[PDB]
């Protein structure tokens, strides 16, 4: 017993390779891309416009992270 999943206003999806995942921005040499070491998704410099390492995931260096994740990288200790 499951069920599908999609959604009523989407009429292309690849955003998975070289476009944002929360704007699906086609990056460019105006627009930097990060691939996120946390969820393993590509943002804009305007999505993450963050920079840190990952402790949840074993990282102690600083790397690419979404906003969703740097949020809670600040807040981890705390
Ligand atoms: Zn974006
Ligand atoms: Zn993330």
């Amino acid at each position: 017993s499951n069920a599908g999943r999609s959604a009523a206003d989407h009429w292309v999806k690849d955003e998975g390779g070289d476009s944002c995942s929360g704007c699906s921005v086609r990056f460019s040499l105006t627009e930097r891309r990060h691939h996120c070491r946390n969820c393993g998704q590509l943002f804009c410099q305007k999505c993450s416009r963050f920079q840190s390492e990952i402790k949840r995931l074993k990282i102690s260096s600083p790397v690419r992270v979404c906003q969703n994740c740097y949020y809670n990288l600040q807040h981890e200790r705390g």
